[PDB]
């Protein structure tokens, strides 16, 4: 008849048993009975943010009703998934679809109250035979709801609920709001246990059971994409490919936790993944690595190595971010260099990263600029840059640079920042920081510096420009820093090896131009005499090796003299820088 | 069939082996595979820019299908492909895209899930007028859906993660452009095929040549459809030049026609003093510092996240310090139409700056945009001009500072603006009447230590450290201001030959349109404006009262302070 | 046989002469044979327009088949012509129309490759009403199909390209326009043609004038199509002649009479200030400079490609730069009220984009166009009239130099919209209070100067070099007043000599009005509502009165400040 070619029985599906098993969900299913046992607007809806099991309720009702588990009233019963594209699909017609919704609802009139009604995708139904004077499902269906007649069972995202629904308040007063919230991670711990048969059915594997609860760990605590319980099915799933195809094409035979990890890691690359001996041998070498780009400033390589070895060590503060620092230093002395260092180390490449300079920042409104504009005004549909910018690749490090330039209220965002890793854009969606690092960099006792890193500790340097930094800012936001480290001007030992450092990257990119140069170390003792003060740094080395070597050496390779294969000796003059070929 | 009527099957043609070689891109296959064997959610998505071969990612799936490469639970598979762009071009009214759809389903349903489908452009499945998320919706989430999506990461993320509910079914599969390299690799692959096909030979090393001119020059479409079409349509020119009335191999001079049509480089960089000549008369030690500039960007020692070159330009104004720049953007990159002319002596505030770069969201200026960065944006290989940079407000400079250490500038909108395709140009005239007054026998070099010290104690010693060079644009004389206006009477006489004229000149009279207009405090412009007002004006009316011929011979002749135009 | 049902030969009508001559396209079917010579996309398409001979390039194709002008490969291969609605006037069955494109797609997979079909208006298969294109679309891919598509480029790009299958079957195989020697050439090869048929003849001084007046005074018909519609209907104009009630020559006279039907101001145009000064008294420097571009324009010192005056009318209030408009629509354009009035203080909004340009389809403006380019496409010959351009949106000033580039626009649907011989001049004002203070005891010249900075200020700075000319709009002196209003009075007189009233008037009170509605420093209507008032109150006082009777002279007598209207 008319229900055969339009509805779906899902109950002679669970008779069948080709439906999943669905286990917890009680408050849930026994409220949806309530409505359902009703005289006058019988219909439960399923209001649910998307993905947390609510077409799943309706299967497990199906179940509890194939089981018997049900009140005696609805022993028997029929469950029926109605199809809205099956009802709108043949009708060019005018009147044709109508003549299917009333067949339709007079055989469920005809079937004396045993056929529960299951309407998926109810927002659906609102904009469904809305041809050009034409009645939508809801002119029909409407009679025959405040009479009790029908026994329809709703299920729609909540934000579908608003827009498709509320819109129209008087089919929205004919349901009953069920909110299925997302279940909390012990429950849905346990509702995986329940699915293990499955997918062991499915995939010929096991899993472990640490494994599980591993993946719904992880996935409450680091991926932000999907809701409970649906991102840790899918961890789970894909887990269960990878370990068939791990089998089948060329070991294990099943689902270690370390596989879970594996999975979240390639799906973003926040590192869960365990210390394997070449990552934990890489951990342990961190002050050396940190030393393979930054010559001296020891303390603040010992500052973030314990601070990156506590989040990589399962001692992450779980609410704060990875690290809440500040850089204090005179001006040219590596400090984006250290920043740039850690980014080399955690992302293989310096500009993998967001560096937002905060010299940009002089004036407030800018605070705008970063967090984005509010609903009305101008950018609305962008976002801000900063929240934005974690958004897409959340494990990354967020630097500022130049913090005494901008003005002193910019910092009420970092206040939400490193109290809870939250931020809160235009839209108004939350943004986890917590797997950012926020380093802030200024120069504010750099001649108090200058003047008295001799012949002091470094504690009461650090005291006494702590005294400085709550001259400069707020009690509120250096509460909130995880530590406060100290630069110190570098001796002309450190900008020899920094200068071996760029000559070293200078041979490489001449091995890329295909060149065998070497120098002596006069030269070396030259470029040390050229670009060296104690108040600037090296960016006095940085433009004299940019000077002294970017010219001469470019203009003699296009002169014609460098041949390739020559042994290129960059021997002094008299004044001067010389290469020969030889 | 209605199997018949939309969709193809691939495992005929693979079973056959009349399709394509897929050689390459076997990671997305794998995934492919990853997701094709899970229990739910079984429809991947390919994301790319269009032309990647994702239907021959597809094809050499099922090539591995019928050769069993692939493991024990897709065979037996059917590959099919449904048109996203025939169910809505035939619904003319309400439910006929939702007919043929359910159909489709029905039939498939016949199929007991032994097919895999695929689909392109899965942003033309959300809106087509509802459609099709709330039908294929939940074959997405019944897994008898066998789909293979294709779309772009920008209409993916503008359409489809509107939806998060459709989001959560397809599993992303990054496609990208296939490097020099793999074209190569694919079209080793399948140079046996098309020399199979036009009985011919093919040179390698224009194959290498194609692929890496169709990667510089040509940026319409991409690896390696562009490699394709220039060795397919490269191969039938050959074919017509064997079968008109000799080689059987293409060669890259062909590639070299057909892409110019449908090599200059390397020299001409190294001739840049010529090229910088080849328009513009004196400065000839500017010319030379601007050419080793360019050389030396060109010879790859710098930074790689520092731009082509920072100059600062002084000097009399209006001279040819544009024009410089014209020809310069012209033997560069393109053209005189890669620049952008910027005033400085506007920018004077902190809302200057917000002009400049971006304002705020929420504020006066924002979508649109930067003065500066907007246009970059549009022309990301140009020549960026500046005009009187000691007008400027201080803190613009910190923005100069991050150009030329960084090469990249956050605009207001907050995005990426690279900075290291282009020539910063920044003039002034700060040194003026020192090197007017003292052009006279005194060189280049001290001059410009000269004015170099001065400006240093204008501008920023820590500015002017990022600047390469600052020539000094020495006054030119009469000569070549003299020559330079002979040029303009060239290209005027150009454009009244184009207008069918023959025309000659005293030279008494060139000597009097050369003293017209020069002047040394203002530029060459006024010699220009002033042999302009004075020729173009009583010209036409000669002209149009009907005195002129084309063909007349016409000389410029003097008057006693004037010029008089005779018909001979 | 089946095909002999609905389908036209084309090698047999080449072959017995039944085609027209086609002459020249060497590149083109060269290009079409290389399409035609590969491995795969082996279809090609003419991407085309309307009137440039697509069916004619077939033709010629065909020509250069039965010809032997074709390789080796392709020659005796069956070119036939599908006839679409043959096909379908034969049949009314949805299974018998149907049938005969099954049975004909069966016999031309039978003839295995020997025919190459040709199918114009590939669209019209995509949605004739299973429709036909996608019923094609199996023999596109299944390596059976020989055939040759023509449509415009927006349909090759939307209803194909978009399309996955469609596009990997075919080129961008673009139709040029030809040149006018080409389409004299091509005239040549069917005058005989047009003379045979309405018994006249036709002169080649004709011909040329007929194409070339057509390449210049046409662009919406194109070549060589224009050519064929002007030369046929003069062949028709000369029968009418002769059938009256005599000459058998079409002289380039005719084409002249034609495109008029579809004169002695060149010299006028040396008398250019007396009729702008008799309808704009005044602003001398204005009408230097619109003299010198008419002048310098219709002589062609400049580049012709570009609209002919492209002026920024800048000046305060009351200056008549609408009046200025009008009078040059009075004397070059003989028609005051053909101008194109469409203010610039609309479209801040940035969807004013639709009605000021015109839309791609994707607008509802698309289903009607946009009103600029609308009242183009009714008016390609007027003045364009853009007020108030300080009120605009940038993009509004990329059309602009759209506008100032090409001298036409490929509008919002990419057809044809001409800006040549069309005169845009917008106004402003915004160097209001500096010409209003310092007009007086200054140049010309250097207010010309600081306006442009002014307007540096405003807008972008080559925006406003591609100006005609910087003019400058001023406040006027005592005895223009007087002029200016004695004008006010003849058209008052005129208006109430329509009443059926006939006036005279004393100087003395010319001097009261002269007096009374006089400052320079807001602009003309005080003087017009001093007439309005001190005339036409005392005057409607006296008349709605019923007093004065018709036939006395309405003397314009004074009181000591009043005027009073008497009846002696
Ligand atoms: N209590 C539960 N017991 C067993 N499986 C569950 C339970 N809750 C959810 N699931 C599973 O979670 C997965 C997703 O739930 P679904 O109901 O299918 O998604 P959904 O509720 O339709 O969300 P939307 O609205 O379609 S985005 C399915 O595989 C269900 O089997
Ligand atoms: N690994 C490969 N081996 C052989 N041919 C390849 C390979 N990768 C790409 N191709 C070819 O490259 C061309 C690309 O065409 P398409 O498959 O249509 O590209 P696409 O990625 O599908 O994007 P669009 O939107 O369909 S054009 C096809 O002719 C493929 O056969
Ligand atoms: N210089 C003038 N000569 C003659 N009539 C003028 C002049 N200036 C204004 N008018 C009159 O003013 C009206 C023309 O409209 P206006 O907008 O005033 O033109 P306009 O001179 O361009 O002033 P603006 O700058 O457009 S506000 C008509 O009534 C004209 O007769
Ligand atoms: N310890 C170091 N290691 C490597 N490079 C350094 C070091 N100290 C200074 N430099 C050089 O000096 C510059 C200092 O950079 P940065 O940290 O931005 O300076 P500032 O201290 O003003 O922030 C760098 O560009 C780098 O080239
Ligand atoms: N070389 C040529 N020889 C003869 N006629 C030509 C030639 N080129 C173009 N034509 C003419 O141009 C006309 C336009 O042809 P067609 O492509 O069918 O029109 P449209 O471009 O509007 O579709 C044809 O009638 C044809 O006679």
């Amino acid at each position: 008849q008319a229900l055969k070619k339009y509805t779906i029985d899902l109950t002679e599906r669970a008779e069948q048993g080709k439906l999943d098993p669905v286990i917890g969900r009680d408050e849930e299913i026994r409220r949806t009975i309530q409505v359902l046992q009703r005289r006058t607007k019988n219909n439960p809806v399923l209001i649910g943010e998307p993905g947390v099991g609510k077409t799943a309720i309706v299967e497990g009702l199906a179940q509890r009703i194939i089981n018997g588990e049900v009140p005696e009233g609805l022993k028997g019963r029929r469950v029926l998934a109605l199809d809205m594209g099956a009802l709108v699909a043949g009708a060019k017609y005018r009147g044709e679809f109508e003549e299917r919704l009333k067949g339709v609802l007079n055989d469920l009139a005809k079937q004396e109250g045993n056929v529960i009604l299951f309407i998926d995708a109810l927002h659906t139904m609102v904009g469904a035979g809305k041809a050009d004077g034409a009645m939508d499902a809801g002119n029909m269906l409407k009679p025959a709801l405040a009479r009790g007649e029908l026994h329809c069972v709703g299920a729609t995202t909540l934000d579908e609920y608003r827009q498709y629904i509320e819109k129209d308040a008087a089919l929205e007063r004919r349901f009953q709001k069920v909110f299925v919230a997302e279940p909390s991670v012990e429950d849905t711990i346990a509702i995986l246990r329940g699915l293990k048969e499955r997918y062991e059915l499915h995939h010929h594997v096991q899993i472990t059971d640490p494994a599980i609860v591993a993946a719904a760990t992880l996935s409450h605590r680091y991926i932000a994409d999907r809701q409970l319980p649906d991102k840790a099915i899918d961890l789970i799933d894909e887990a269960a490919s990878s370990i068939r195809m791990q089998i089948d094409s060329k070991l294990r035979n099943k689902v270690t936790d370390a596989e879970i990890a594996e999975v979240l890691a390639r799906w973003t690359g926040i590192p869960v993944s365990r210390m394997m001996e070449s990552e934990r041998e890489k951990l342990l070498r961190m002050e050396q690595e940190l030393h393979h780009r930054v010559i001296g400033q020891n303390e603040a390589v010992d500052a973030v190595s314990n601070a990156i070895r506590r989040s990589r060590a399962g001692l992450a503060d779980p609410n704060r971010p990875i690290g809440s620092f500040l850089f204090l230093g005179p001006t040219g002395v590596g400090k984006t260099e250290l920043c740039k260092a850690l980014a080399n180390f955690m992302f293989d490449s310096d500009e993998a990263m967001v560096r937002i300079d905060m010299s940009e920042f002089m004036e407030k409104h800018s605070v705008s600029r970063l967090v984005g504009a509010p609903p009305g005004y101008v950018g609305y549909e962008e976002g801000g840059y900063l929240t934005e910018a974690v958004r897409r690749r959340p494990y990354s490090v967020i630097l500022l640079d130049a913090v005494e330039k901008a003005h002193p209220d910019v910092f009420n965002i970092l206040l939400q920042v490193l109290d809870d890793g939250r931020l809160t854009d235009g839209q108004g969606r939350t943004v986890d920081f917590r797997n950012t690092v926020v380093i802030m960099t200024s120069n504010l006792g750099s001649d108090l510096i200058q003047e008295r890193f001799g012949e002091l500790d470094y504690a009461h340097m650090k005291e006494l420009v702590l005294g400085v930094v709550s001259h400069n800012f707020r009690p509120e936001f250096i509460n909130r820093i995880d530590e406060v480290v100290v630069f110190h001007p570098l001796g002309e030992q450190h900008i020899a090896s920094i200068a071996q450092i760029q000559l070293k990257r200078l041979y490489k990119r001449l091995e890329e131009r295909g060149y065998e140069i070497h120098i002596s170390d006069e030269a070396l003792k030259l470029l040390s005499e050229n670009g060296y003060d104690p108040v600037y740094g090296a960016r006095p080395l940085k433009r004299a090796i940019q000077q002294q070597i970017e010219n001469p050496l470019a203009q003699q390779i296009l002169s014609g003299e460098l041949v390739p294969g020559k042994v290129i000796r960059l021997e002094v003059n008299e004044d001067r820088i010389v290469a020969v070929q030889h």
